[PDB]
Order: structure tokens, then C-alpha cells, then sequence
């Protein structure tokens, strides 16, 4: 018996958890083992390991006609309070209020965390992932290629696509081969989000494709005629070969192959992670330097970084009617806001990833001179996972070498960081016209961009197709709803 117990008797959950289109709940998981041994709560993966689409399988899951005890991963906000109001996952307002004192404490501290995860009828139906940070993503360029190439730091747009077009073409590693890619990135959004430098957005937050206001309006980036012009740039950088061929493709090891070959010139990433492979090739690359860049002065006359860390972010985990044990699992649920819970959820487990030295856990040398980043290693074990969690800042500030923290101070400093959408407040009919159109409009807008920036469609050409497309998919049926919205909260 522990004092963390939830339950004197031992108890089995079984738990849908398919996320990032890469991983699912994993019992074996050292974290997962350590939470079962001091809770008491054991849970069981029941997700599909071979798929790579964690949106299409809860969709399945939904429609299978029976449903787990719990079901977590990222982006499932939306269907969470879709599917609560509708009964499926229930409410958590009376079960926190009664059995959880660390969300209790948690809520009350950040009011507009619980706004953020509220549903129109009142109901919290699922606990987010709560990330901890202020800056996330900004442009690393390979400074030693500068050097090698004698260019300076690229100041403006135009100043960068000479600098990517030397990349492609003046052979900067050396071996007479015409390899190098000048701009790569994990995420096939991030090539969207290059229509930032003509002026145009692609996203208002940390939530792909999301919504942004201007002078009181909400607008969507993909509507606006600024980036069916901007998408044209983007498109002609990708005809040039200055975008990665396969930036709709080649996603997580984007970094580890492009970096790792010598290939990769510039991205547009998290800081951390990111200036961890100058460290990581130090030796196989002499030389190897990815410095954090200055947003390039856009064609708006402005540096923008779009991109900052959401606090919460649209994922994490949500208890299901078919629950017959929801006191125990608020409970547990509750175990990982606590102190120690945290420190599983973000560090791993003391004396395998971490130790505590003077009350403070710290990560061991084995993990910090790893070859993969510190999130990647935390993934494979069970922690930093999209649950609902409270992140913890300083297992981040652990492996944030100085290029890293440099670059986070310098975004800080010079303001670089748009102000970001945090979401209106949607009545439940309001949201039901949301839920019908808005994520088969998303789809439909990603397909057109990929289009568009592949050149299989024109963008010019397509224009008033695709308006006509997003007015018969209900898209302004959705802006008329978000405006109703944003008009009735300012
Ligand atoms: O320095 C870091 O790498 C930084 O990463 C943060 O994690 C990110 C991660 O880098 C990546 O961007 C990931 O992207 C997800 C996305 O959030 C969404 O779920 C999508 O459906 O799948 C993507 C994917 O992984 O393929 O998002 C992570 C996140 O937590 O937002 C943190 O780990 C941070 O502490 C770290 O320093
Ligand atoms: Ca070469």
C-alpha cells in the first residue's frame, strides 16, 4: 500500500490513445509503470499501433459502438466537447470539485485555463495538456554556410532568397554535389507559414490553421486574398527547389536527415531541440552551426514570428460514459497534478532519467549528451505525452544550450511574437454549425494549400473555385457564427 493510492484494490483501465500519428499508450512504459505503481490505476492501451492518422482513428473509435474507459491524445478538444455534450465523455465539474485538490488548486490559479476547456453548456469534459513556456518556434540558418559562401545574416526576404538560392546552387558542404536543401522543416505546415514573409498569416496560434483577428474581425488565414498571393511566392520558392521537395512527406526526422547529411540550410523550429544538432554533429560535421535568425523584414516592413507556445494546447484526455470507475480515475487524473506526478509526467522516472540532487530532479548525463533530443527520450519512456499534464518548464531549461537560450532571449527581447488568438466563446448552437463544417472545411483548405504549393493547381486560376468550395462546405456559415461570437464577448 502506498499513500498515492486511489483505490485499495488493484484497478485495470483500458485507454484509447493514439497521438501525433506516430505513438499510442503503452503500459510497458516506465512512466506509465511507476504512475500504476503509486496510484494503483493500471491502464491499458487498446489503440491501433500501425496507424499514422490519430484524428481518423478516434473517429473509428467513435463510431465502433463501444468505448473505452478513457481517451486522450492531441487535438481532440473539438470532439471532446462535441461528443460530451452529446454524452459520450461526461462531465468532470462535480467529480473535480469532490476528488481532485490539486485541479481544484490548478483551476483557480489559471482561470482562463478552465475557460479555455469549458464547454458552452459549462461542463469541463476532458483535463488539457497545459504546456509551460513563453516562446516556441523561431528561423535557424546555417551560419557556417554563410560564412563558407560569404554572405551576410539575410535582413529582408529578398536578401534571404538569394541567400537560399546560394544554398541550392554554390554546393556549400563541398562535394560537388548539387544536394543541398535549402529550407526544411518536421511539420508540412510550417511551408504555409511562409507566406509570412509576404505578409500574409497562415495560423493565428500554436493550432494549425487557426483563426486570427484583425481590427476586431475575425478572419482565416487560407480565406484571405493575402495568401492566395502569398501562397504564389511559396510556390515559386518550392518550383525553384529552395523548399524542401518533400516537406509534405518527410516530417519527424526532417532534422536528423537533412542536418545529419549536410543537406539541410535553414528551418523554422523549436528553439531547444533545434540547436541541440549542433552539438549532436559537432564531430561528423566540423563546423556544423545552426544559429536562431531574426524573422527576415517581411513585405508588411515587419519581422514576424507567428508562432508562441499555447497555453493549454487542444489535447489531452477525457473519462468516457462507459467508465464504470470515474471517481478512481478522476483521481488518478488528479495524481498527475500533484507534485510528484508532475515530476513523473515531465522528467521520466528517479533513477532511470533523472535523480534528485538537493530536492531538485535532474537529469542525468546519459540523457543530456544523448544523441536525440530530451523530448524525444521522454516520449519513448511515457512523459512530456499529450495527456492531461501540467508541463514543468525546467525539465526544458536542462537541455537548453546556450545557441538556444540566446535565440529564445533575443525573440523576447525584440518582440518578434505576434499577439495570439486565444478563441471565442461559442453559444452550443453556435458550436454545432462549428463542429458540422469546420474540420471537413480544415481538410479541404490543407488539400487546396498543398495543391497550391505543389503547383498542381494554380492558385490565381483556382481562386473563385475555391471560394464557391468553402461557401457550399459551410466556411462562412462558420465565420458568421465565430464574428456572432467575438462581437457578443468585445
Ligand atoms: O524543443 C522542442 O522540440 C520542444 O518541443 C515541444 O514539443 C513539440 C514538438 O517539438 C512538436 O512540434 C510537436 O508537434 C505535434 C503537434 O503538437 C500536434 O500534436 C501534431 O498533430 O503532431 C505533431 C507531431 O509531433 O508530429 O508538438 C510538441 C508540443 O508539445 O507542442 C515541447 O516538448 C518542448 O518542451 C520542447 O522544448
Ligand atoms: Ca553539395
Amino acid at each position: 500500500r502506498e499513500a498515492t493510492w486511489v483505490t485499495e484494490k488493484p484497478l485495470t483501465l483500458k485507454i484509447h490513445m493514439h497521438f501525433r500519428d506516430k505513438w499510442v499508450w503503452d503500459e510497458n512504459w516506465p512512466v506509465a509503470r511507476e504512475v500504476a505503481r503509486l496510484t494503483n490505476v493500471k491502464l491499458v492501451g487498446v489503440a491501433n499501433r500501425a496507424a499514422t492518422n490519430s484524428q481518423e482513428q478516434f473517429n473509428l473509435m467513435m463510431a465502433s459502438g463501444q468505448l473505452p474507459d478513457i481517451v486522450g491524445g492531441d487535438n481532440l478538444k473539438d470532439k471532446f466537447i462535441r461528443y460530451g455534450m452529446e454524452g459520450a465523455f461526461i462531465p468532470l465539474n462535480k467529480l473535480i470539485d469532490q476528488n481532485a485538490p490539486n485541479l481544484k488548486a490548478f483551476f483557480k490559479t489559471h482561470p482562463e485555463v478552465q475557460r479555455a476547456i469549458t464547454a458552452p453548456d459549462g461542463n469541463i469534459y476532458y483535463l488539457p495538456y497545459v504546456p509551460d513556456g513563453l516562446v516556441s518556434r523561431g528561423y535557424f540558418i546555417r551560419q557556417d554556410w554563410l560564412d563558407k559562401l560569404h554572405l551576410k545574416t539575410p535582413q529582408t526576404v529578398d536578401e534571404l532568397y538569394t541567400v537560399l538560392k546560394a544554398f541550392k546552387e554554390k554546393d556549400p558542404n563541398g562535394n560537388g554535389k548539387a544536394d543541398e536543401i535549402p529550407f526544411i522543416n518536421r511539420d508540412p505546415e510550417e511551408v504555409f507559414r511562409l507566406v509570412n514573409f509576404w505578409g500574409a498569416r497562415s495560423t493565428g496560434s500554436n493550432t494549425w490553421m487557426d483563426f486570427y483577428v484583425e481590427n476586431g474581425k475575425i478572419k482565416h488565414p487560407f480565406a484571405e486574398v493575402a495568401f492566395k498571393d502569398g501562397i504564389k511566392h511559396v510556390a515559386q520558392w518550392y518550383k525553384e527547389g529552395l523548399i524542401d521537395p518533400e516537406i509534405f512527406t518527410r516530417k519527424a526526422r526532417s532534422r536528423e536527415q537533412t542536418f545529419g547529411n549536410n543537406i539541410g540550410g535553414m528551418t523554422h523550429d523549436w528553439f531547444a531541440s533545434t540547436a541541440l544538432f549542433n552539438d549532436a554533429l559537432s564531430k561528423n560535421i566540423p563546423g556544423f552551426k545552426l544559429v536562431p535568425m531574426a524573422p527576415p523584414i517581411n513585405s508588411k516592413g515587419q519581422r514576424w514570428e507567428e508562432d508562441a507556445r499555447q497555453i493549454p494546447r487542444p489535447d489531452g484526455w477525457a473519462i468516457t460514459a462507459t467508465n464504470k470507475n470515474p471517481v478512481e480515475t478522476i483521481k488518478l487524473f488528479d495524481f498527475y497534478f500533484g507534485p510528484k506526478g508532475r515530476e513523473l509526467s515531465n522528467f521520466g522516472v528517479p533513477g532511470l532519467t533523472y535523480d534528485i540532487k538537493n530536492g531538485k530532479p535532474v537529469y542525468k548525463d546519459t540523457v543530456l549528451k544523448a544523441a536525440q533530443p530530451v523530448n524525444n527520450q521522454m516520449y519513448d519512456i511515457g512523459a512530456q505525452i499529450p495527456i492531461g499534464f501540467w508541463q514543468d518548464y525546467e525539465y526544458e531549461r536542462q537541455w537548453t544550450n546556450d545557441v538556444a537560450l540566446q535565440g529564445i532571449d533575443m525573440y523576447i527581447k525584440n518582440k518578434y511574437v505576434l499577439p495570439q488568438f486565444t478563441g471565442v466563446n461559442l453559444t452550443v448552437e453556435e458550436r454545432e454549425i462549428y463542429d458540422k463544417y469546420w474540420p471537413d472545411v480544415k481538410t479541404y483548405m490543407f488539400e487546396m494549400g498543398q495543391s497550391w504549393v505543389m503547383g498542381t493547381k494554380d492558385p490565381e486560376k483556382t481562386w473563385n473555385d475555391y471560394q464557391q468550395q468553402l461557401k457550399n462546405r459551410g466556411f462562412y456559415q462558420v465565420m458568421i457564427v465565430m464574428q456572432k461570437a467575438y462581437d457578443r464577448q468585445y
